[PDB]
């Protein structure tokens, strides 16, 4: 047949099987219209539990109109930009400057503006490759009610309070008090001490941790992360740079071959260094309940956090908030693929021509090569966004953790006021009295610092960013569905069970790598895994995201990328496959 | 209808949407049966102008066996794994240890294996996303007598002569002997003296350039290739960093802030460093005709470059082919991404949710922001060296400019034996005989560094790299096929008329970015524009690539580019189109 209908038939065929995967249905938890006004005579939902972030607020974190809620929805669901740019977003603006009048004093003095909601429709948006955006589906998030959302908050509120605390030092006795605290309040919860049930779904099953210790502190569920030192290798060492080479029985010595264990990355023929911004220790945001509730109310903070001077690699809870704030889309992975093409990390041997050239006659750049894996773990990204957008916006719509700590301060400072308002986070703010008792105590330290020489007893999530979470709904996580698509990508292009000989950790001391005491081996899967992991809950640590999300949109982005590989394999004439082990443990050949 | 049909049929619209283009014929020179066999009694084509690298050559760069070719021409049209390794690659191998026989001392020794074709049919991949890579074509490849390879090999020469000069000082008068002899040697060429007759083929009229200044010495024929500093802004200058945002009224300052002028990329929360590692001043390859024919043999010598401690902003010629040797596949145009990011270089006015969001209450970073450029501008390349490798491989096969070199210096070194071969460059070897006879100083010099005492007299073209070309043919260029590709991704995302108001140049003393003394302007898209030429020219500065396989390779990678656009905006249901300045300096919108 003729070359033009050979491609028209190839991309019909990976639409036909797109189509033949099916359309997993995407259920809500049902918190968008389970939880009412408290007024006696108000029957409106309150949307509380729904992301509300720039439509109006009361001094309570609750929405004023709800239609303003179902207004944003529809908007969701159009997809329209006129509908879009109708929505009441922000407060009520002043008539003078038309300025919004921000209920922070910070917020009016910066004369902030609005931000929008950061593409509301980009999961009706189609794609070339991949499940549709709303093909694939991720399972209802937590519940305000639940347990989860519980334990989900609580290591929020962990990491917020550790986010000065390095991670060469979660075992040490320098931080021992608050890791001892964080871990017996993470055993203290249902969620944790507690194990699944039968009968419970099998997402919660699957994403319900165990005892929470030193060594899985803060740390994901896929295989491999758990494993060796807290961070992933990817995202603090460097890679072999230019001139460390093999050649024939020679072997080349780079003269910048420390770079490589000074975590510099050969980006070609340049340098990436791994050594991320850092943010001003113990200045953490939105723990006033005026500044929140702005934010809440679309204030643009973005851009308001202040940092140190030069730039280290990642020590701190809150140096991996600062990677995962501004990591272009693909950073992680990126970096992660050019590590291991730097390295000489082996493909798939299942790839074709992977094998010397005296055998194949084959070298692998754009297909099964260099390129291949670059193109698809950078292309993947998006449609896993989509995904994600999809399943933010149209479907869960789930309050971020900024909004949860939110209404969990509101419901405690409601009986010092004399009130009872938001009893759905009854649950989380009983169950987390000491936790949230050290984090008032952290807002107030941060709110003398902000400016309030008394301030009210907060107990608002700590946010690691000025504006807090992006401006859409916390489940599921863009970043953790770019990490789970990437990670995958990765997984299945690269001999993902090569071990990795060197294991290295960020000096305690020093601002360097030191090679971890881990004793075990670390696999390219495992460390990968490791990576995807670390973006997640940096996300996390940063107040943004809850672990469910993290975990489900890792899933969610898997399955993206295995869509993905599934269809681009039906391009490729050799025969292949990519080896892919899959987060539940399962290899799949693509 | 269903979603998923709607997916479905969206998908398969992008398909209808690539068929209907149409399959662009591709039409070589007629190079490969052309020339045949010197041999008065043999009438074999001789392969000369056709990329035969890897398979074996006879004492004088021509290949042994035609067969040989004939059989790599048929498992490049195959695709098959066991046709390809079928091949002969490389050249006979000693029996006792199975390595192969190499006629240079230097590849004996270090034992080197052979390297193999790099993706002979990567051409037959075929593509979910963008025109097919056998749907468009370039036009046929200069032709060895034709005037135009003269001056092509001519810049190749000129430009391995001058790799250790500044591109800072190109009008400085310390390189300005060779500057002049390379202007004058140029001019005095047909090909830049005497413009296009009526008649020829639109692309060699469309690539044919004038009168070789020294403001376009060694530069493209894009639009904003020519004005202003040699290098483009975005492989030089970094970017605005991390905490240099704007805050409502407030304006915060990075106290990184001087990365930007240093040339650091802010990449998310970590730098990119545009510093390129230093190659050795001086030290050029396969200078010596029994290295040049085991390179031509598939002596694998990539990794045998030496490179200098650190790293420094492209300043000489043999920095951006250096930069361009190992370059990341999109490393050049992510750069300018990041670059243009984070200097918050407006996206195209034209694309949705670009206003302020009090106006559209929507922020772009999935669709039409940060992450869809980001993904597409990656995207774009892997597609864009499919078609790029069908060209090489399955149409014109072009011989590299180390082996037309190498042709040329045995049609040179003939008559000093008495022999004569290879009349098809004679044309060339007339034309350049200043040029050639610099070059014969130049390889001199370089074998008596490489080890032989008194060195064969030799007019091969020097190469920046060990390896030489990479294992594919010349015409076209992988490097300006993504360089057009992503490119043009980049002016049809973002705004690319934007003016760049600061503009700046590597120092000529120091490794630092100066304030350009260039008192025009340079917009976004003319320094885009400027980054694929730098890539593209540095490709030819490497030795590796013509200048036609360059400028047309570019063409070809912005119609690849088009495709890919027009099919994704099929995908989105915003009204909304890109602004895109193509290189014939027409606008299209997408
Ligand atoms: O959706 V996210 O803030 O990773
Ligand atoms: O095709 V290339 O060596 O740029
Ligand atoms: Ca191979
Ligand atoms: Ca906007």
């Amino acid at each position: 047949q003729s070359r033009a209908k050979a491609s028209f038939d190839t991309r019909v065929a990976a639409a036909e099987l797109a189509l033949n995967r099916g359309v997993v249905p995407s259920f809500a938890n049902g918190e968008e219209l389970l939880y009412r006004n408290p007024d006696p005579d108000n029957t409106d939902p309150s949307f509380i539990a729904s992301f509300t972030k720039g439509l109006p607020h009361d001094d309570n974190g609750a929405i004023i109109d709800p239609d303003d809620f179902l207004a944003f929805v529809r908007a969701i669901n159009s997809g329209d930009e006129k509908e879009i740019a109708d929505l009441t977003l922000g407060p009520a603006r002043d008539p003078e400057t038309g300025l919004p009048i921000w209920r922070s004093d910070l917020a009016n003095s910066l004369e902030l503006e609005v931000r929008g909601w950061e593409n509301s429709s980009a999961g009706l948006t189609f794609d070339l490759e991949g499940p549709d955006a709303q093909s694939i589906a991720m399972p209802p998030a937590p519940v305000l009610t639940s347990p989860e959302l519980v334990a989900e908050i609580a290591e929020l509120y962990l990491m917020a309070l550790g986010r000065e605390i390095e991670f060469s030092e979660f075992d040490s006795p320098k931080n021992a008090e608050y890791i001892q605290f964080a871990i017996d309040q993470l055993n203290g919860l249902e969620w944790f001490n507690t194990p699944a049930k039968l009968g419970d779904p099998p997402a919660e099953i699957r994403r319900r941790r165990g005892e929470v210790t030193v060594g899985n502190l803060f740390r994901g569920i896929l295989p491999g992360s758990e494993v060796g030192p807290y961070l992933s290798q990817y995202i603090i060492v460097g890679s072999k740079q230019i001139g460390s080479a093999t050649v024939g029985n020679k072997t080349l010595v780079s003269p910048n071959a420390a770079d490589e264990f000074d975590g510099e990355i050969a980006y070609g023929s340049i340098t990436i260094s791994q050594r991320v911004r850092i943010a001003t220790p113990g200045r953490d945001f939105m723990t006033d309940l005026k500044v929140f509730l702005d934010v809440q109310d679309a204030a643009d903070f973005r851009g308001f956090e202040s940092y140190e001077p030069g730039a280290r690699l990642i020590r701190t809870i809150r140096d991996l908030a600062t990677w995962v704030h501004f990591d272009a889309l693909y950073e992680a992975y990126l970096n992660a693929c050019l590590i291991l093409l730097a390295n000489g990390v082996p493909f798939d041997p299942n790839l074709p021509f992977q094998q010397e050239d005296k055998l194949d006659n084959q070298d692998v750049f754009v297909n099964f090569g260099s390129a291949h894996v670059l193109s698809l773990v950078t292309e993947v990204a998006t449609r896993a966004l989509k995904a994600v957008r999809y399943q933010k916006f149209n479907i869960h719509r789930r309050l971020r953790p900024e909004a949860t700590g939110g209404l969990i301060s509101v419901n405690k400072i409601a009986p010092q006021k004399g009130e009872s308002i938001f009893p759905e986070v009854d649950l989380a703010v009983e169950e987390l009295g000491d936790i949230l008792e050290k984090a008032e105590i952290s807002n107030r330290k941060q709110n003398i610092a902000d400016g309030d020489p008394d301030p009210d007893p907060s107990f608002l999530l700590p946010m690691a960013f000025a504006e807090g979470s992006p401006f859409h709904p916390s489940y599921g996580s863009g970043h953790a569905v770019v990490a789970g698509a990437c990670v995958t990508i990765l997984k299945a292009f690269f001999d993902s069970g090569i071990e990795i000989d060197q294991v290295f950790e960020v000096d305690k001391d020093e601002d360097k790598l030191v090679k971890s005491s881990f004793k075990g081996t670390l696999t390219v899967a495992g460390e990968l895994n490791k990576l995807a992991d670390n973006i997640a809950i940096g996300r996390n640590m940063a107040g943004v995201h809850y672990f469910s999300d993290q975990f489900e949109s890792l899933l969610l982005g898997e399955q993206v990328a295995i869509g993905i590989l599934e269809e681009q394999s039906l391009t490729y004439g050799e025969n292949f496959f990519f080896n892919l082990p899959k987060f539940d443990g399962t290899t799949i050949q693509i």
